């Protein structure tokens, strides 16, 4: 369904901390929940020598605030990965510039979820205006945004 | 908080059957939960001789799809009703045409949801973008919109 990526993407780059400031989904129930399937807190991105992700989150699951790690791997596209669990969902990176703002999507084989991530607790206008902007024509019904308190805390309390 | 309000009002050209195509809250527990406080679902606006509005909506509640009757009682701003329940929460009509779309928020005294109305359980891409433009500097943090279906649905299932 997405049809934006990043030409050029350098995910060495991306490496260490971020902040999911903004996500947004194509169906209500994939972040309406507190512990709903898509709902998840990225912390960290941890790029490997060979070009595949690891990744860092948290995600709320029977009650309480979980710590999740992730593998995405590479494809021949630089800017797709492939999550190594069941389905083998596709994440893609639509635009970045890496020392600000992250914007990415993941979608199974039809449901859609993509965040706005940032390197900073605060609130980018211009980030998130970009995350509109790429989000105009992808068929969400539920957006969700955080504040600086929250973005502090686990789960984002 | 909100200062955009409809000019000229007529308050008995909004009766009859509506849609909550959209809403948007600013802080996500408003919205979050099934059951969440602002989550509402309106059926029927029934403005009174005296000016007064009676409203018909939808809530999820203890489990179920519950029906509620709400009486919005008229201000000396034609725009502007006071529900009467604990604390007097203000709706405020910011915009509408009565043929097709209504644009409302509601307010305590600080929580906020806005809801964008529409009188076919059709998607109105104009509708929403004027709901998004009004919204643009309100402190919103969760939207949700509902498909055709949905619309159709007690609670928007
Ligand atoms: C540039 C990449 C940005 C991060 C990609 C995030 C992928 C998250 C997938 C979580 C799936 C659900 O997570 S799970 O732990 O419950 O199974
Ligand atoms: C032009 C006016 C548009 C409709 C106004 C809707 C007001 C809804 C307030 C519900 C409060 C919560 O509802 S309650 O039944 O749980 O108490």
């Amino acid at each position: 369904i997405v049809t934006q990526t990043m030409k050029g993407l350098d995910i060495q780059k991306v490496a260490g901390t971020w902040y999911s400031l903004a996500m947004a989904a194509s169906d209500i129930s994939l972040l309406d929940a507190q512990s709903a399937p898509l709902r998840v807190y990225v912390e960290e991105l941890k790029p490997t020598p060979e070009g595949d992700l690891e990744i860092l989150l948290q995600k709320w699951e029977n009650g309480e605030c979980a710590q999740k790690k992730i593998i995405a791997e590479k494809t021949k596209i630089p800017a797709v990965f492939k999550i190594d669990a069941l389905n083998e969902n596709k994440v893609l990176v639509l635009d970045t510039d890496y020392k600000k703002y992250l914007l990415f999507c993941m979608e199974n084989s039809q449901s859609l979820a993509c965040q706005c991530l940032v390197r900073t607790p605060e609130v980018d206008d211009e980030a998130l205006e970009k995350f509109d902007k790429a989000l105009k024509a992808l068929p969400m019904h539920i957006r969700l945004s955080f504040n600086p308190t929250q973005l502090e805390e686990q789960c984002h309390i």
